[PDB]
């Protein structure tokens, strides 16, 4: 469970925002891409798994589930690729809520940056630092993974 | 003071620039390929970093990025103390130089498995961070920051 991530893809300004959520903590990484292809998704997972211990990924849709490039990246990085089917239905709502939160932050900083990608990274910054402890998502992920290392 | 300190490091390969941030206390890195090191690239890269780890201090890699107003804007935004990168401890220039070689060596060993340099560079970041030294850099940074919170 310290190793489970969920991929999430949302839209804004006719661009695509790919998001990985660390399910246990709510911590995210996100990027702007021109379209969600297998190649983007695979490259994004390679980045994530080099930066956090990614054991399992719940892919956002069936195309990325099926994608050969995605499977190659998952194999390369040691990731157990899974579907992202909400066998707990509160899953669709939690994600939908995140997407709305993120878009609201992106809107609040909209003005401080010329490009959408800068706004998105500002929104990642704010989401990850936001106090619940009240511990933030960033503190939780570190706490979860550190606990896990000492066992 | 050590859990928040990062060092910027810029190196070259295949006519492109590899921008690296090293968590000084753990050796853990993030890195990107850019067409050229500009203030804007450096500022955007720092914004990314500080959204993903608690970045308190950055030692910039050179005086241009030290001076750059875009880099100062991103440091301000993200709450980062921008410092110089003067190796007051000389054991620094040597540690950074070794890393760059280690990275290029890893990039060379994977270079065949990916069409693009960016992919090879992220493979290298993956290999460096996971390498057992037997704790890894990725293990160390989590333990350093966890200890700090608690
Ligand atoms: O003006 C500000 C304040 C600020 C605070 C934090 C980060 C960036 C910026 C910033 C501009 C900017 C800078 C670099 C970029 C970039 C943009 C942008 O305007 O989108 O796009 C890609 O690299
Ligand atoms: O530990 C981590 C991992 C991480 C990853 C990304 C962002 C923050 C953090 C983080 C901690 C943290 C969190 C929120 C904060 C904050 C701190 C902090 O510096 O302790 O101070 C302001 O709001
Ligand atoms: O073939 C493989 C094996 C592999 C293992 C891990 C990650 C990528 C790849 C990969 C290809 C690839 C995929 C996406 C990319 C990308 C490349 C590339 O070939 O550089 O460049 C940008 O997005
Ligand atoms: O805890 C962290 C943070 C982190 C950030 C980035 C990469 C790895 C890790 C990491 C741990 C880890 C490290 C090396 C390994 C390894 C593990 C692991 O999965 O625990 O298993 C194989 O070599």
């Amino acid at each position: 469970s310290p190793g489970i991530w969920q991929l999430d893809c949302t839209h804004l300004e006719g661009k695509v925002i790919l998001v990985a959520v660390h399910v246990a903590s709510g911590y995210i990484e996100a990027e702007v891409i021109p379209a969600e292809t297998g190649q983007e998704t695979a490259y994004f997972l390679l980045k994530l798994a080099g930066r956090w211990p990614v054991k399992t990924v719940h892919t956002d849709n069936g195309s990325n589930f099926t994608s050969t490039t995605v499977k190659a990246a998952c194999w390369w990085a040691g990731i157990k690729q899974e579907d992202g089917i909400p066998y707990n239905p509160q899953s669709q709502g939690v994600i939908e809520s995140m997407n709305k939160e993120l878009k609201k932050i992106i809107g609040q900083v909209r003005d401080q940056a010329e490009h959408l990608k800068t706004a998105v990274q500002m929104a990642v910054f704010i989401h990850n630092h936001k106090r619940k402890g009240g511990y933030s998502a960033g503190e939780r992920i570190v706490d979860i993974i550190a606990t896990d290392i000492q066992t």
